[PDB]
């Protein structure tokens, strides 16, 4: 097994917020800080791994956070 990608847009991703307490803890407070953690995940990821597709339709916001509505 042997490929690298090597994608150039390295960000930032640190601007992202999380509710505190609750049902909610630990999740984005809203639709940004969702796009901006897969962002993020995606980024660290692509530098461990480089293969990895970056995916964050306002349809894939709703379907991991059902709280953003």
């Amino acid at each position: 097994m042997r490929g690298s990608h090597h994608h150039h847009h390295h960000g930032s991703g640190a601007l992202a917020a999380l509710h505190a307490e609750g049902p909610l803890a630990g999740l984005p407070v809203t639709r940004s800080d969702a796009r901006v953690l897969i962002f993020n995940e995606w980024e660290e990821r692509k530098k461990s791994d480089p293969w990895l597709r970056l995916d964050m339709s306002d349809k894939a916001i709703f379907r991991r956070y059902p709280h953003l509505r």
